[PDB]
């Protein structure tokens, strides 16, 4: 709480900031779909390489500062936690060339209205973990079943655990399930639906209490409300 | 409010006059059915021109007479605006000829059974644009990442941003997305899985959450009602 | 209200009766099944077409009773409108040798069980009719549309306002959308999206406004009972 | 209630007891997992048959002695009777040695939290039996139709009742219902659409109204608790 301390805290906590901020993030942003383009990148390309590195020192200086106010308190923030991460991969030096572009997710973090979003969307998760681990166990152990079934005959969609866990998840978004994957397997597995019907009706059932859960746990705070 | 506007204003806001200009809209829209076919054309051809060229001049009337009676109400109706925005089309002498049977929407604005449902529909998408805003967001930093990581030997599919962005929309409806798109994809890219499941995820999940937010911002409303 | 009259009601509105009748439908039911296998045929189809020509007879025999007891109460009646048609259809000396199948139906017209939830979900229509006339004029104008874009180079999905209805139908759906019909229309057709997706985007929002309306349209209901 | 009877009950009942069998079931599942590769097998393939045959006989003492402490109480117990059948299964000395991996199911019936969730889930389908009473009643219904319509000249798709039954579950999905089976299928039957369209329309609305059932008799609970 010293005079220096509360000088940098007018600035970091400043509208202007943010708005600066929130102007370069869009500003980035705009760069990195015309440096998609190689005609673009074959005349503008020395520009915007110049651009990419001005804005990633002036986040770091501004990821510095935010620390300097914040302290701990900031360590213990996901939006800060996250505007941290997606900078720091922006510094090392293939993969990683490409995860640069996360940081354009900066503009949930620092625009209100997006964080209000997420954060409503994000809250939801932990009444569904107990129906996700069901799943994941249900997969698991179908997994394991068709690997062992089908593999042989059927390796690119079954020969491993991994395969099959693929293969399951493209049967439950419905994807060419009967023409693409159950029909052929029916040519030398006659009973194969007995696992692909039943599988279908498990996670579709599921699917739908799942959502009509998120229904009722939204529909309970609503009607507390309305009780007082 | 003279002798000759209220006399226009008596023919115009005439249950005859609209009963009359939604028995055209219903007339032309058989008509515009019929002109589909060569068959048809081949004989008939000449009637319905005729027919096409006196309806448009009768809305072209019809549109004159209802700014004479409604001034600038007029031009802050959507409704009104629509039919202006419809007719005129009609007016300039190849898609333009196609885009004429977006008159048949004239339907809509005239009958109230028809205009109650368009807005209770459009209503429910101010709510909506945070979410969708979230979500174009996400496709762009998406269809940028995959553009660089499978542009060069996915052409067809990502090489250019737009391509990337109608594919990402494609795997979103979950249309041909892994026998179509990522199975493909995998067989130089082992862990596109690693892009695509996780994208598929996030985008079901927001749609679910959408949806649950439109049945709940409707629930709120019911539950003012009976609070009174 | 004869003495003639009472004894026919008293067997009609009996018990044994519909029980009868339940296990006729039930038996006639299984016999349909079997007719299906020509090896079953080769053998006993003497017999299974016996049994056919036998209860169609009894259920003649038992619409007419009805008649007599019920009156023009009868012919004002859905659930005996509808067995009068199906067991008139099995009565007319290809395609109607099929739709006799339809007397299996009476499974539903008979289980008061049945009854019940049929009308539970025919009840729900009323409320749609506006939607479905909305959606049904969306779709007229589109198919028009498609059919002058799109039949002469695509003449087997967009030839023809038929084609075009079916191709759209599809399109709702989402079945092979993008692989099967939009990304070969691209290939002559660049801009063919600007057609597809906001006809997507449409479809899909009014579907799911549709199915949000069913679930308040129920809540409305269960908040006028608990308002008492 | 002897003295012998509570040293035993006192062990089942134990917190121990439970974290023990918990802590197999994960570690067999992690050893089914490994199973499933073939280098796995080929080096410690020896061991984890020998874990395997461990875990079965101490599951074998676990329910034996269950069934001590709980008698008939047992019995009538669905988690219990789950967990006997699952390792009766396992007792037996080629299809069944895959039935074995249906133990990990044991994960359910042992951590409450799960149990929960499956309580949940299954308590959910006695209100849905009327309305799959009625589907399965249509399909059989359409099953025939369609075996007779189109069994001689498409035997794969329609042959036989169950391979109808089979390909109308899969137009249900809406899998490749159109370029996969109708479009084929139009190529000789122009008029097959008006048996597959109105299939499709009937089969979703009825998917459709499930849903919004399950939603409304879990507000029908919300709506008794808050009249309290
Ligand atoms: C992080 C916040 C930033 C938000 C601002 C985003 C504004 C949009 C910037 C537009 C960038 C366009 C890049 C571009 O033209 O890409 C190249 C391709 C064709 O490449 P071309 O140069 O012909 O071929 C390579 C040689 O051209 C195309 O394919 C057409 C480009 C169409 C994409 C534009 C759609 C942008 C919607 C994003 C809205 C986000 C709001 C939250
Ligand atoms: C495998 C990957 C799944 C990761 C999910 C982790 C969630 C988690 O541990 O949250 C549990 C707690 C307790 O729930 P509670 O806060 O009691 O409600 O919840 C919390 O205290 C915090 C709730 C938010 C965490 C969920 C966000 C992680 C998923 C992000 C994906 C994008
Ligand atoms: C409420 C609904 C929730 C749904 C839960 C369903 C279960 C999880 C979905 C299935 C995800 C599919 C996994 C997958 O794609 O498999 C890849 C990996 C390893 O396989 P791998 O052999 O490396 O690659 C597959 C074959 N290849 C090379 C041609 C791609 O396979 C694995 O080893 C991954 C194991 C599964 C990860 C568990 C994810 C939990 C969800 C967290 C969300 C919050
Ligand atoms: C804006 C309000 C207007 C509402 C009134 C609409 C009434 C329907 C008018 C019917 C127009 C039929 C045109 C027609 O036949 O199309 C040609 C094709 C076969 O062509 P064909 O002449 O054999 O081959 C060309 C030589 O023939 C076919 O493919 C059969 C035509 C079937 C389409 C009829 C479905 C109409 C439903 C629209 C209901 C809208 C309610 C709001
Ligand atoms: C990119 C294309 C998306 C266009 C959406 C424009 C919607 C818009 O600006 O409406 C915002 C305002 C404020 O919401 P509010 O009225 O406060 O609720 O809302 C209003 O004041 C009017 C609400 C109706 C406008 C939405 C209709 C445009 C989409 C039509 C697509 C068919
Ligand atoms: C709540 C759910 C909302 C969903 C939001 C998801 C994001 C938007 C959906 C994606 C739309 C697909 C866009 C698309 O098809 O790309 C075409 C254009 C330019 O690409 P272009 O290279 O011209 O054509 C693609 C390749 N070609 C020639 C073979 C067709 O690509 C672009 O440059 C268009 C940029 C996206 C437009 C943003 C639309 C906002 C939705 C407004 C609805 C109210
Ligand atoms: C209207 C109310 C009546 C309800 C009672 C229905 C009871 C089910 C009757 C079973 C009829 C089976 C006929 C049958 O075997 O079909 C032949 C085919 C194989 O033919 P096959 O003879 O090998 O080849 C022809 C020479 O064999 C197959 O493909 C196997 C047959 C499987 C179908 C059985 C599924 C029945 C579920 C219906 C439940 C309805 C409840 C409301
Ligand atoms: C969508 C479900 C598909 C499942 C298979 C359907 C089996 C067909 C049974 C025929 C029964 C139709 C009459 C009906 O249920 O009307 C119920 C309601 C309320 O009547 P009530 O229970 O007296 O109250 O009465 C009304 O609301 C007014 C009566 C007029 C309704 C006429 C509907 C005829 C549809 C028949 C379709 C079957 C052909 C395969
Ligand atoms: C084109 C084919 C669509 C046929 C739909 C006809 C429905 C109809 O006219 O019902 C309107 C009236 C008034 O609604 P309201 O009873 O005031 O509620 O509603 C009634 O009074 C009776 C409500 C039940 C009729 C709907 C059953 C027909 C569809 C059956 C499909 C299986
Ligand atoms: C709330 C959601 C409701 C959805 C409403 C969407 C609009 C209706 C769905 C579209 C139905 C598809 C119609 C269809 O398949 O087209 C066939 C006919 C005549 O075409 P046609 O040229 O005879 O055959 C098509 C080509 N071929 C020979 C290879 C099969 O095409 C026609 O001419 C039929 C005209 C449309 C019938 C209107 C149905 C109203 C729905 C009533 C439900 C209650
Ligand atoms: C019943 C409760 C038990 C829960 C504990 C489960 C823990 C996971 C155990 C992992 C087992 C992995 C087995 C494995 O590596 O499979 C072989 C394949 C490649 O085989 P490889 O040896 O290269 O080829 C054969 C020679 O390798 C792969 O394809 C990669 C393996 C990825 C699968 C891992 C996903 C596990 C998620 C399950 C979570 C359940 C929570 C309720
Ligand atoms: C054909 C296969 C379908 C089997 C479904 C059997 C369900 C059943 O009989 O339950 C009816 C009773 C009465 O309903 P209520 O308990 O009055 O509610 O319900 C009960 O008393 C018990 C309710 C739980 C039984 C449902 C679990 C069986 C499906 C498991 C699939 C995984
Ligand atoms: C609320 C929504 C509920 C949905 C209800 C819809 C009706 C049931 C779904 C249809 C299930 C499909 C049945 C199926 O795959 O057919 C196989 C069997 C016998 O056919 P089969 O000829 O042995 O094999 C088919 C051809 N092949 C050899 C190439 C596989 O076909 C049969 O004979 C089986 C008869 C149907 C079983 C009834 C299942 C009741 C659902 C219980 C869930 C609780
Ligand atoms: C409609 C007829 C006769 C009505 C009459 O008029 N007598 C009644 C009489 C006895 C009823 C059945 C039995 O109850 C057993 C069972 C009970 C379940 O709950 C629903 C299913 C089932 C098969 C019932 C169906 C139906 O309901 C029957 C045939």
């Amino acid at each position: 709480g010293s005079h220096m301390y509360l000088r940098i805290t007018n600035i970091v906590e400043s509208s202007f900031f943010t708005k600066f901020i929130i102007y370069l993030i869009v500003l980035n942003g705009i760069t990195m779909g015309l440096e998609t383009s190689k005609t673009f990148m074959q005349s503008f390309g020395v520009y915007t390489t110049l651009f990419n590195q001005i804005v990633i020192t002036i986040f770091t200086i501004e990821i510095i500062l935010r620390i300097y106010v914040h302290r701990i308190s900031f360590f213990k923030d996901p939006w800060s936690l996250f505007d941290f991460f997606v900078v720091a991969i922006s510094l090392v030096p293939e993969i990683l060339r490409v995860l640069r572009v996360l940081r354009l997710f900066r503009l949930v973090t620092a625009v209100p209205q997006m964080r209000k979003i997420v954060s409503a969307l994000i809250s939801v998760i932990p009444g569904m973990l107990s129906v996700i681990a069901l799943m994941t166990l249900f997969f698991y152990i179908f997994a394991i079943m068709a690997t062992c079934l089908f593999g042989e005959r059927f390796p690119e969609w079954f020969g491993t655990l991994g395969e099959s866990f693929y293969t399951l998840f493209q049967v439950m978004t419905l994807e060419s399930w009967s023409m693409g994957i159950v029909r052929p397997l029916m040519e030398v597995y006659p009973y194969a639906w007995v696992f692909f019907i039943p599988f279908i009706f498990v996670v579709t059932f599921v699917m739908i209490n799942l959502v009509v859960a998120i229904i009722v746990d939204a529909m309970a705070i609503l009607n507390q409300k309305e009780e007082q």
